[PDB]
């Protein structure tokens, strides 16, 4: 129960709009249960933590590193209920991008092992 809701990684990033393709600052949190949740403002209490702006599930996701429109961009391709979606993120260094993509992959891998077991 409690290990599943551990926060694996959290931090600020920029998230690109889907239609108005600007880079928007968002605070994201990844948990062991595959939830990847974003906030406009970094939450400062539990009520704020419980009301994210963005909410994705990283189970079986694909993780793509790209250099356009900016270096150090990454794309997650994931399933949102029954629709495949892509979301685009940016951080300031390739090392930080690797930290995020590896963290997400590690969580996805743990979920697949749970399924197998
Ligand atoms: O603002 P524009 O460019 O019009 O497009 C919006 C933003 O990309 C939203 O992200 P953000 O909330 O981070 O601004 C996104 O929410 P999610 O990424 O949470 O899905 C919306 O998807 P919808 O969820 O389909 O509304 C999408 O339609």
């Amino acid at each position: 129960s409690m290990s599943d809701v551990a926060i694996v990684k959290e931090g600020w990033l920029h998230k690109r709009g889907e239609y108005i393709k600007t880079w928007r600052p968002r605070y994201f949190l990844l948990k062991n249960d595959g939830t990847f949740i974003g906030y406009k403002e970094r939450p400062q209490d539990v009520d704020q933590r419980e009301a994210p702006l963005n909410n994705f599930s990283v189970a079986q996701c694909q993780l793509m590193k790209t250099e356009r429109p900016r270096p150090n961009t990454f794309i997650i391709r994931c399933l949102q209920w029954t629709t495949v979606i892509e979301r685009t993120f940016h951080v300031e260094t390739p090392e930080e991008r690797e930290e995020w993509t590896t963290a997400i992959q590690t969580v996805a891998d743990g979920l697949k092992k749970q399924e197998e077991e």
